[PDB]
RNA sequence: GGACAUACCCCAAAUAUUGGGUUUUUUUUUUAGAGAAGAAAAUUAGUGGCGAAACGUACGGUUUAUGUCAAAGGAGAAGGUGAUUUUAAUUGCA
């Protein structure tokens, strides 16, 4: 639909080139990352709130692989929050040692794999 | 010298503009996104009083006959007499 409308340079198209880029990522925001933006917020909330440390879980890292993964097929400056993500949870657990949680030692599963 | 810790600082970042990183000094409390805002307590009457009989009557419990049914015994057990002969007393029967 995009590159079927008339692309022959009007000056409202014209006009918003000199900050603007292509149709495509103007109209896709409209209809695209509102479901990309509840993707990342629906991994970070599942990551953050619900499995802080809790031993019983491979799903948190499964999770982590998968969504790392989604920033394959979208946007990237939702990685480097995913990055912070991975870094704090971390320093989360070697700094209390505090709860039925991860023992990041000999451990092969919640250390190495 | 004034402002700054939810940093008024630091990094990161274009289709991105919101994520992270740090200073001490006091006390303070064991974690943090939850707990109070809904399924419960209670209530009773304008509930007449007293009260039989006729008729009717069950499963059972035990006593007494009764039929049939299981072991033991034909030494036993034990009932019946004018089949007999003499005799005073005791115990007696063959």
């Amino acid at each position: 639909i995009e590159d079927l409308d008339n692309i022959q340079t009007p000056e409202s198209v014209l006009l918003s080139a000199v900050s603007g880029e292509d149709t495509q990522d103007r109209t896709d925001r409209l209809l695209l990352t509102p479901w990309v933006k509840f993707l990342w917020e629906s991994y970070r909330q599942c990551l953050d709130l619900l499995r802080n440390n809790s031993r019983v879980e491979r799903l948190y890292h499964d999770i982590a692989q998968q969504a790392f993964k989604f920033c394959l097929q979208y946007t990237r400056k939702a990685e480097f929050r995913k990055l912070c993500d991975n870094l704090r949870m971390h320093l989360s657990q070697i700094q209390r040692h505090h709860n039925q949680s991860t023992a990041i030692n000999l451990n092969n599963p919640e250390s190495q794999s």
